[PDB]
């Protein structure tokens, strides 16, 4: 099992990145602020989280979402070292604007 | 929205704690690696994921894991910066052993 949904703010205008041999991608920064509750205690949660989007067939998306954008990401994440650096791979988006 | 649902092998040895005000916590360190699908290709996803778990009620969970447990869990992520550092607040955590 491997899925994140997450909603929040493009705090980070996003980077259009087309692949000669096919394969494009859009990556961006999500910030994401909710209150969470935890062993009964309400907390805020908070994170600045990588986002990309792959694709030809996803393309379109990019240019309908900019810094603002009000987005729930869906998808799985992965990690490289640097702690390790996470980023989400979107499955689906879904614009709040 | 925010829910990460993920499983993996406890890659860390769990380390318990009490607060003396109540609120008891288990962090432990959670290893994925799993393929996964993007853009047609399946690409390999790995991360290494710090986890919380709190709580009373959750007490004994810490003490029927370990090392080499393999493990699902689900949860809210919450980030703090160094990028920003990613954990896992688990609600749930199912065992596989």
């Amino acid at each position: 099992t491997n899925r994140l949904e997450l909603s929040g703010i493009i705090c980070r205008t996003p980077l259009r990145k087309v692949s000669p041999s096919g394969i494009p991608h859009c990556q961006f920064v999500l910030e994401h602020r909710s209150v969470q509750e935890e062993a009964g205690f309400h907390r805020q949660a908070w994170c600045q989280m990588p986002v990309i989007i792959s694709g030809h067939e996803n393309q379109a998306i990019t240019h309908s979402i900019t810094v603002g954008s009000a987005v729930t990401v869906r998808g799985f994440i992965s990690c490289h070292k640097a702690l390790s650096k996470m980023v989400l791979h979107a499955e689906q988006i879904e614009l709040i604007d």
